[PDB]
RNA sequence: GUUCGCGAAGUAACCCUUCGUGGACAUUUGGUCAAUUUGAAACAAUACAGAGAUGAUCAGCAGUUCCCCUGCAUAAGGAUGAACCGUUUUACAAAGAGAUUUA
């Protein structure tokens, strides 16, 4: 185990030193957020991501990737949650709604949907978007 | 304890002493804290590692950090004060070609 213990703890020296000093460089938060999932452990990897929203929410590949390690183990309400902060943050986006559309039609749930485009076409998106529903 | 008044005692031209009493005067300090080993000073010495760039030797001045130290300091010094120079794979498709493959 503590050739196990060190290996974390010693990582979790460097990744934070890192971002400690550059605050930017999302690169960085997506690998280390990465890291602490392959560890089996929601909780701080949850955190991490929180932390990362904090320094720019409007970069996308952070908010499609943490949906990604909600969606793979498969906790659903909260990747449901995040959704309302999601697209309320950034309502104008694209990918944000197909992504949250397209994880709704491998839940067979056509009634979120439903309501989805109902607020996704009261917004008067465009072309690409009407088209969609 | 002082003073006012009263009530008694011995002496008493009513006063001095003595006793028993009513009232007034005066009215809530200090602790965030307990006296040596177990609620946290540091330095020196010893051993190990050695003080940027670059072919090599050097002057430095800044930036960034959930590092500080000497200094009256918003001055200036402290190795250019220190620490940092590592790791990097998905908003991701469009066209075509081969093969497998089913109503
Ligand atoms: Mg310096
Ligand atoms: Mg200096």
């Amino acid at each position: 185990l503590e050739e196990l213990r060190e290996y974390q703890r010693r990582k979790r020296t460097e990744y934070e030193g890192y971002l400690k000093r550059n605050r930017l460089d999302m690169g960085q938060w997506i690998r280390y957020a990465q890291f602490e999932i392959e560890q089996h452990d929601m909780r701080r990897a949850r955190s991490i991501f929180e932390r990362a929203l904090l320094v720019d929410s409007s970069f996308i590949p952070l908010w499609i990737r943490y949906i990604d390690a909600e969606l793979k183990v498969k906790c659903i309400n909260h990747a449901r949650n995040l959704m309302n902060r999601a697209i309320s943050t950034l309502p104008r986006v694209d990918k944000l709604w197909y992504k949250y559309l397209i994880v709704e039609e491998s839940l067979n749930n056509v009634e979120i949907v439903r309501s989805l485009y109902t607020k996704w076409c009261s917004l008067e998106p465009g072309v690409n978007a009407w088209n969609s529903f």
